């Protein structure tokens, strides 16, 4: 009968939606885990794909309907294994997790019992929340309550693993399952040590590439898969896909396992109910986009683009977190400034450049974190080039020096005081905020963006 | 160059169209599909899906989220509206992936690994997330992570069988009842729950997946009023996004400030960004949620429902409990001679979609003694009482040519009966056909919605 | 060089020594769980054998200077094998358990993991605390906190373990190990209904025979050996012997498990350290004894001595749980006679008998037991017989009589108020007291105690 | 009928007969091992094994027990005095059956099950009871229940590696810490271990079994001083019967009523009747631990095995660690080119009783590379310095031997061929052995 469009359904969503596409196209967006993805992706996850109940595998389902959802999950499937140069004999991939949180958690139910012992990257020294985080006083992350936990550590003096602390670390714990991949580490994996050190104690080896996903694809980082058993990653990131999950497992046996079973039976029926069809699509879409010259092109960019950006911070007297960079983010360690992240996030947000506070090695609390995490891949994808990622970086320094200008006029300690100062109308410095906004947008609205 | 997809990838494009082809032809029975709307997939497939939003409104780990906020204060409202609650009462979190995220965010904010959990057993209409055990393996995540024991029907009634529950759960001593079910026909004596949650201490959840859009439009009775947490897929009965949420008590419940736990299991404990396109649907769907067409609607499906019901009463079907008070019927096909998977893939072949279920009764797991049939996809596309009477006929018609292939294989094994089904020369083809002809006649009068 | 006996060494020690073998003499011991041992028993236990550390097993220890612990260790064995008529191809036995809870604690961990279900019998019906005890509020029991235990229960009339209500609950609760066994419970147990309620649910069926090993053994009671998996008990109680525990074990495969493996390597290097040589030595002594025609005989005059007593205890008008006895016990309900169970066992303390209160079926309150429970084996050790038993009967029931009316001049239903009252210079009853006191030291007094 | 043991089961009277000679005769160097007093023999040889005695003093489940209650009274203030403890400061449970059922009577108590626990690693002198898990297997029911995690000793030095300790724990996150070893030759820094405790909120126990009795006479450092719970066995250094205690605070810790969390863990939690025999007999140790004459003999204990570690170092032994702070040393036999295994069996042939002992540095766990030997037991007998010279000569001739008998042999083989051409030389050390031991007196009854 009646079926609106969204504009005359719901004319108040219609409206929030056109000013975040205004948002997303006026502002440099350098939050290292966001993109902007395509207008077909996006046309594949608005579809009717979204209708279907088709709990199990291709083939192999609990309803009946679903001849057409076999079709895109193994096409998806072949597209997920071509896109990472993998031979299909070797290698499985199950695409149905809901994000990367769930895709982590599903390997874990596959191949640990609860209390099983995990290592990750320690989460104040750029790792993920989902690899196992505890406080003194709480375990915080879900895989830390189900199952032990015990991070490793950077370097602090070099800002990259320490490769021979966890040697012997892990020969003490004896971790069951050892993961590599990070948030915010700003260098390649040496995933050859890994191995070593995962042989050491008889434990799985998995990559969470969630990060670096289209790099590896790409071929411009090291390829995990010539080393780990399984590989989680999200989709949305630099694979520049919806939102969404997937994991890949060898099918040889792994200390006397067979990952594929375990693994598809962890996401169903272990975790997760129907799987999200209308994301399939979408990633099947951007699957075969990820196999393309362009692709290729685009991510050889983005790390260019990062290095520029790095080069001239550098020239900022910016201090950066291992010193550079080898892929698509640096880390830069504002406490030589004198001023936190999240005094500077919110000025720069105020001003259109939107990317994330982010803790650093040394910061003394997390709940004060001391640096920023900047990304090239959703500028890059808008076809900004090295120059303009110098420019870029011009603009986070004038966003500093004014963050910095505006923390010395605060009375209250608090960031509470801070946020109350700097939106308040009679705020001292609106004109330098207002001016550096009217360059970023200037910027910006040079390049197109992608989407509907 | 950011093509359309069929220019980027026509051959995603052409599954997709292959797939609204199929649901414009086919009878979509199965009870927690529906059709969402083209609004609901405007929002899906926008730019909200670009954003990292960790954190609440106001309380984000990233820069850029003014719009991101708007949008997930207007959800929360919306789905405080929907349900008729008072925000002093009742708190919402909309940020789930699914249902069973939602239901595994709720053990993780409220119980410890190991703990005690009650919920419909599997094979008596439940739902997996609520606990499942085989003799030798732990299957769901809920069984692995906690300490599971279900209750049962009453097979005789094939009503929830509340005296023993009353009893199990003295002996057992759960830290958490769950109430709730995939194919129970019958609403829910929240108030008896209550009683027996009371009895042992334990928390009481309503997992509302099925049924929301039926308590959301007052067709069934309230949850709200009797349990501590509230559960819910945003698809299904909702006719929403592919998402979850849960609602829970502001006033503390056995001492656990459950919005602090809730929040927290779900962001940092669980999940990491929201999706917000997602969001984005289900904030439209909630808005529809409240209006008078979709409390008709809603009636609509549970008179389409009854009329299904009595008509394969009619042609003799036992269905569990002798009816239903919702939006699906179980029925029960012992009595026919015949098992729900061999129905399931005939009617599927006639275009007819549906589910093999099991009955309680059923003296094996492996055969599946039943089907589960739903109103509320074809109810959508605008179909009436007399419209689910032929739907009843044509089933009826298809269980026939099912029991008559049943006869000519040899095995009954299941394998067989799908390997002569299926051949090129199976001899019941034109039985197949002449039944889908029937099935496409009808679906193809109706419209549907969508982009 | 100075190593004086110990009325020497220690003569506040030899003092309170001498106190308490004067205390046992002069007091009818009615505790079912108690006994005298054998001045052989302590003499081994009070040996050089004590200075030997002998960690493993016979012939494969950690330490050398073990041929003569092996010896006996080997001895010991044997023994307990042929005490209990078991062929050694099928059955095999740990000697070295601490005691009784320790052996149970040990067949958990050989057979089960952590969090898995058991059930045993309830704590309020008559159960051990170490074959599982929750309150809604904590867990008290060891058992409950690494496992988890689903109680049965009794028969409310009858007295009797509810197979049928066993049969359903172990259905729904699926338990990997079911315990049959307890304190206070007077009937013999239907092994053959535990075996197939077991197989029902493909669990481990274990006895604990600790209070009942010596009826077992002289074969006045049903075998367990025919029937379960795995037998464990205390060496002390029905037996005779010094303070210990041994676990008794199939040989051949039980749900896929080498039993002997698991539950030795359980005991040692699993949760024990040295074995006790010195009660190893008792314990092979009260195993050569519990062969023998005396043992034998002390034993039916055990069950003789607890029906006359029981007979003599309903011609008072006493009701008795299940109606009676097969065993060393009797449950007296005294419910109907108007009183608990901690007035009477306070009254007859103070006159010399000791006994128990004890918890009945039906009990409104666990602080307010509605029983006692009275044992035979200590008395018919020293030498008592029917008539005499039949005097004990009349001698508690006078304490009865006594506590009874002692509960009607308390106006408090406090019982400190009850204690206060029978503890005041001014208690009017003190001289029945005293008279009862005089009878019942006047029985014990004529016969001896074993010992040193 | 009550007759004697050697009436009552001949059998049994001959084979502990034979185990007293073997006791007389023997060089006992087992370092956990000693020679309890006639006394200590005759209350654990006594009535008070009759008495079901389940709770504490005053608040038991049965009566009856006046004398039994103002025996573990006894034993409590004895312990706490033997200790030099306050007992408004400090508490004791006296019924733990022996040391491992000690230790996991505090890990019941304070810790949640798989609750982080370290502990010394069992190949660096640890203890199986403070955790131990191979590749394929949790061996100790420590680490089934808790989860444990070694520390280890630095290999150049055979002391504790406190700094990689301080780095592990800040990672790890141990709820309890524990010090103390079976094979540990040097005292420990207690004051390192708090700081390091401190710096993760866990909880810190000494494990002093082998050390209570130095401990107890001064000689060694004293742990009440930094940590929260002691726990002992009762045999080995205190020279008592078999069993164990719990020393703890009573000030509360980490917000714990510790007394209240050990007392219900023992019992009800874990154990039920104690062991009146064994508290009698430990009450009578800890009068004698107070005393004068324990204080020289635990000073004589530390002299003894100085004299034996010089007098193996002028023999060219190497000890782990260089030398000893205590009761025992641990020597390192790889450079003798010989396993403490085949070592063990000849000497003990020659009734020198040792054991082999893993060490620092050991490529399999196959295979011992030493020796544990301890004083405390001969030196209970009257043994001085001169006799300890005199036993470090006596072993090495031993292993002299055991490597002549490994010339003569080409693994368990060792064992089919010893049990022979080299009876002579084994038989020859055997009567300078016993030549030695058999001129002191042995307590007992
Ligand atoms: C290595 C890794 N693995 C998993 C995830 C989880 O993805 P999800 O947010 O889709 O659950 C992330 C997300 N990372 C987000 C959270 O900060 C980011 O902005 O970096 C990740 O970095
Ligand atoms: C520190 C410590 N804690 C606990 C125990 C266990 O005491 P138990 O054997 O009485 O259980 C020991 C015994 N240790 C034995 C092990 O070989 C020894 O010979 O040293 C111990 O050394
Ligand atoms: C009661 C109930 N709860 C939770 C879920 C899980 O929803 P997700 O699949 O999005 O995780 C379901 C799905 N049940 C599937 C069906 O009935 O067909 C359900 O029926």
């Amino acid at each position: 009968f009646l079926d609106y469009g969204l504009s005359e359904a719901d004319p108040d969503v219609h409206a929030i939606i056109n000013k975040e596409k205004d948002r997303q196209f006026r502002s440099l967006e350098l939050i290292a885990s966001e993109n902007f993805t395509s207008k077909a992706v996006m046309e594949a996850v608005g579809s009717c794909l979204t209708n279907k109940y088709s709990e199990g595998l291709p083939g192999k389902r609990y309803y009946g309907g679903n001849e057409h959802i076999d079709e895109l999950e193994i096409l998806c499937q072949q597209r997920a294994l071509a896109a990472f140069h993998l031979d299909g004999d070797k290698w499985g991939v199950n695409v149905q997790p809901l994000s990367g949180s769930p895709a982590n958690f599903a390997v874990y139910t596959a191949i640990l019992k609860p209390h099983d012992r995990i290592m990750g990257l320690d989460l104040p020294h750029g790792g993920h929340l989902s690899h196992g985080f505890m406080t003194a006083k709480r375990r915080v992350s879900g895989t830390s309550i189900y199952f032990e936990s015990m991070p490793y550590r950077l370097d602090e003096s070099t800002g990259v693993i320490d490769y021979d602390m966890l040697e012997k670390t892990a020969a003490l714990f004896r971790p069951k399952l050892i993961i590599a991949g990070a948030s915010a580490y700003p260098r390649d994996i040496d995933y050859a040590r890994f191995r070593k050190i995962a042989d050491s104690v008889g434990a799985f080896l998995m990559m969470d590439m969630a990060h670096v996903s289209g790099l590896i694809a790409a071929s411009v980082l090291a390829d995990p898969f010539e080393f780990v058993d399984i590989v989680t990653t999200t989709t949305h990131k630099s694979l520049r896909g919806p939102r969404g999950g997937m994991i890949f497992f060898k099918k040889d046996a792994v200390h006397g396992v067979d990952l594929e079973s375990a693994i598809n039976n962890a996401v169903f029926p272990g975790l997760q109910g129907g799987p999200h069809n209308h994301t399939i699509g979408g990633l099947a879409v951007c699957l075969k986009y990820a196999q393309s010259p362009d692709f290729k092109n685009y991510q050889n960019q983005v790390v260019a683009n990062c290095r520029a950006l790095a080069n001239r911070l550098v020239e900022h007297e910016y201090k950066l977190v291992s010193g550079g960079s080898d892929n698509h983010l640096v880390l830069v360690d504002l406490r030589p400034s004198g001023i936190d992240g999240a005094r500077v996030e919110k000025i720069l947000d105020m001003a259109s450049i939107t990317l994330n506070k982010n803790s650093v090695p040394g910061d003394k609390s997390a709940l004060v974190p001391g640096g920023i995490r900047i990304g090239s891949p959703a500028m890059t994808t808008r076809g900004l080039g090295e120059k303009e990622f110098e420019l870029i970086a011009d603009l986070i320094h004038e966003g500093v020096r004014i963050s910095l200008e505006a923390k010395s006029l605060v009375s209250g300690t608090k960031v509470q005081d801070f946020l109350n100062f700097v939106l308040a109308p009679e705020f001292p410095l609106g004109d330098k905020v207002s001016n550096l906004r009217r360059k970023v947008e200037a910027l910006a609205t040079q390049y197109p963006i992608p989407g509907v």
